[PDB]
């Protein structure tokens, strides 16, 4: 089983998937907005450095999304939450043959974003534990092995699941169907909606958050609302499990001295992902008649902080 | 007998001015204060009062630290700040056994509840005043203009002689009247403070910067709609809309655009804030009256975390 495949968002992860899929016999296009990266791949090849320190160079097709004139059987989306709508907009002409759209992007309002651009029954969500590092333009460094877990958004109308799994497995990507993928993405969004958001508001690192005398109340306030919205959305969720995971980050040997991504975003005057974290639970809670006053307020506070940071 | 034995508890600018006037009117006055330089200066060289014409007037006054006080009184007038008030009353415990009138003119809004833990609530009277006074230094105030006081008994059907208290204040030229809009006025101010202080502190911004926010109205409503709901349950007059217009009036540079409110300066100096007597007080009272206050409760927690971080 082969497909014609587009990797939309060709960072570390996308580039690694692309090489493996091409080497397996699939036709692959890497789609990305970073010019240096797209140019380097086309001009000097994509460098893949393995554990033994050997540099492997692959001939790959890379394009900016507006330049893409081909159409595909499958789009694999790695583009971040906030860039995803623009990317799909630029690919409008590409989408008219109604491809499978597999989102492996981190974060949690990705389905809803994708729904504005393609019929929801062609959407599949996924997680993966494959890893990859972006060393520079046209250069990744890779190690270890991995797997992918997949869940159709509309299982009773998605015809292509078997084909999708066969194609990914034939490339050695180790994919399987599972019903708890959306739950896993929610669980991660729970952790992110406590640690990113509070660290940003307080200008502190993860250990300093965990040293707060009211860290448990702050965490519960957010997560009890997550739990209520997940319940109404019929997505498995455990506030208690997310809490244990958060607390596991506190020690210096894990993430005690790390500032999370939203904190760095704020520090660099970049717009944060708040509307895909606390803001998404608030918006979805609104739609399901579940009160989310804490998450709604935290979202507003972050928006105000962003506005002040660009004075 | 216009002649009362009076203690001024909290003898900053305002208390010192009240005290001098009440002493000069024929009352026996004790100034009670925690600032040693001030207490020493008053006892050693008198209280200096500088008037508009620049003339320095010096009065002989009695000042003590609360711990030292053994006298008893007919009236305590409280100016002590929300957060210091419990400690002050604690230190005066032996003094309070003759059940004095307690008149609180302190700014802020959980003062009655604090006082209730030390004296029966029916001896409590709340007040506002527009007398002004400036604290120039230890034992030295500068004063201007005239003023008035509005007074409201906390338990009007059990407070016997409000008229006597007014007679004593007025014989000293303080221009007091009975009114029943005082508690509402305190709530109104607590409303303004719970928006401007708290958000400016969280955002490290000034009042104009807050007003320039594209979501200033939502942030203000979130707090004030809860205030309105708790005031309603407490049967205290409150208007979110009027408080909102007052807040908005502060934004221009010509008013308070470039000022940082008191809580912001407190945070900047690693001082504990008055959050538990602002957003924290509405949250606690809302809890007691079964009114949800999730926004004010969270804002309170955020400010507590910020205080903790500021002392690393």
């Amino acid at each position: 089983e082969f497909m014609k495949i587009a990797i939309a968002g060709a960072g570390a992860m996308g580039s690694r998937f692309g090489v493996k899929l091409q080497e397996a016999g699939n036709q692959v296009t890497l789609i990305d907005n970073w010019s240096a990266h797209v140019d380097q791949i086309n001009q000097a090849g994509l460098t893949v450095t393995t554990d033994d320190g050997v540099d492997h160079v692959y001939t790959m097709t890379a394009q900016h999304p507006e330049a893409v004139t081909d159409q595909f059987d499958l789009i694999i989306l790695f583009t971040k939450t906030m860039q995803m709508d623009a990317m799909l907009q630029q690919l409008a002409p590409v989408l008219t043959n109604h491809p499978i759209v597999l989102t492996l992007a981190n974060g949690i309002g990705n389905i809803e974003t994708i729904e504005r651009h393609v019929p929801k029954n062609q959407i599949v969500v996924g997680t993966t534990v494959w890893s990859s590092g972006l060393t520079g333009p046209g250069h990744i460094t890779v190690t270890g092995t991995g797997s992918i877990s997949l869940q159709a958004v509309v299982p009773d109308q998605f015809p292509n699941l078997a084909d999708l799994i066969t194609t990914l497995n034939a490339a050695g990507l180790n994919a399987s169907a599972a019903d708890n993928v959306l739950a896993a993405i929610w669980k991660k969004a729970g952790l992110n909606s406590v640690l990113n958001t509070y660290c940003t508001l307080f200008d502190c690192n993860i250990g300093e958050f965990g040293a707060l005398k009211n860290w448990q109340t702050l965490t519960a306030t957010v997560l009890d609302e997550f739990q209520a919205v997940a319940d109404a959305a019929q997505i498995q969720f455990s506030a208690a499990a997310v809490t244990d995971w958060i607390a596991a980050q506190f020690p210096a040997a894990v993430n005690g001295n790390h500032y999370p991504s939203m904190h760095q975003d704020m520090a660099n005057q970049r717009p944060t992902e708040i509307d895909f974290l606390n803001g998404y639970v608030a918006k979805l809670g609104q739609q399901l008649h579940v009160p989310t006053p804490a998450n709604a307020l935290l979202t507003q506070l972050i928006h105000s902080q962003e506005q002040l940071k660009q004075i």
